[PDB]
């Protein structure tokens, strides 16, 4: 089998990817931002606190003929920006682009916290971490790609984010049509149960090649590109009045800059940034200084390809026996 399902930015800022997605029967479809930094499908469903649903579409279990409570399991999430959910445990069927899973654990949030309340766009995450990473006890639950593994034509999903635009999150085959060039595939350690790997180095715009590894995760749930502080010191010494604010909790640049380009290496291959990809607009409505989309992991403990980098390729996540990566450009 084989799934196809297009992803959507939620705003202009490409800030995160919704996919739309069919739980129960008959299907309530949600949209979930697929995440292959975390390993939990929750949603906003008929059990979650009423204040802290701002416009959501919820799931309802009672309406599903598919739904059965997994008696005595929870589950509790806390991600890197500080956000979080918890609540209880449904099995149900869950389709992704025509391919579907029949017993996934839906977990159904009893609370969310403020940043996901105010997100009216995002009804819950689709992890596609590995499973060793799912928060449900006392039973821990497989993801949606590690249900649907066995089933597939190839062990495989690949994201192909857009750059202000859609684009498309594949099951189970490579598209040769979504790619330029050919696929560079890398080894991946799954010790942090996260799809960890390490880039060859970096340039910045029209600057030589650094060979360096850089050691990170790839992580369609996380907006901007994380890189050690020399490497993104390097990176903005190359914009005139760039400069890290500790009020605004960044690298911000004048909003009148052209911004270089920024490389990474996947093996012997590159993978180029456009400029206007590190671009995240005016840090107030109004401001005319702007928000970088490369910036430190030095308070973080890890590095972090997110959709900043990741929009830049075809990127093929390997779930073989042992895992890989693959990076195209398109």
């Amino acid at each position: 089998s084989t799934g196809s399902a297009t992803t959507t930015p939620i705003d202009s800022l490409d800030d995160a990817y919704i996919t739309p997605v069919q739980i129960g029967t008959p299907a309530q479809t949600l949209n979930l931002d697929f995440d292959t930094g975390s390993s939990d499908l929750w949603v906003f469903s008929s059990e979650t606190t009423a204040s802290e649903v701002d416009g959501q579409t919820i799931y309802t279990p009672s309406k599903s003929t598919t739904a059965k409570l997994l008696s005595g399991a929870t589950w509790s999430i806390s991600y890197g920006d500080g956000s979080s959910s918890s609540g209880d445990v449904y099995t149900d069927t869950v389709s992704v682009g025509g391919l579907t899973v029949t017993g996934q654990a839906v977990e159904s949030a009893k609370k969310v916290s403020s940043s996901f309340t105010e997100d009216s766009t995002i009804d819950g995450l689709l992890g596609l971490a590995f499973s060793t990473l799912n928060t449900v006890s006392p039973t821990q639950q497989k993801t949606f790609f590690d249900n649907a593994k066995a089933s597939l034509d190839s062990p495989v999903f690949t994201a192909d984010l857009g750059y202000h635009a859609p684009g498309t999150y594949n099951f189970g085959f490579i598209d040769t049509t979504a790619y330029t060039g050919s696929i560079t595939y890398t080894a991946v350690s799954t010790k942090q149960g996260f799809w960890e790997w390490t880039s060859t180095g970096y340039a910045v715009g029209s600057g030589t090649f650094k060979s360096t590894s850089i050691d990170g995760i790839a992580d369609t749930g996380t907006t901007l590109l994380y890189l050690p502080a020399t490497v993104v010191s390097a990176y903005w010494a190359q914009v005139s009045g760039a400069k890290s604010s500790s009020s605004v909790g960044g690298y911000v640049f004048p909003c009148s800059a052209t911004l270089p380009s920024f490389t990474f290496g996947v093996g012997s291959a590159r993978i180029v940034i456009p400029g206007d990809y590190i671009d995240f607009g005016p840090i107030s409505t109004g401001s005319s200084s702007c928000f970088g989309g490369i910036q430190s992991s030095a308070g973080i403990g890890i590095n972090i390809f997110g959709d900043v980098a990741l929009k830049a390729a075809f990127v093929v996540f390997n779930g073989a026996t042992t895992p890989t990566l693959g990076f195209a450009s398109k």
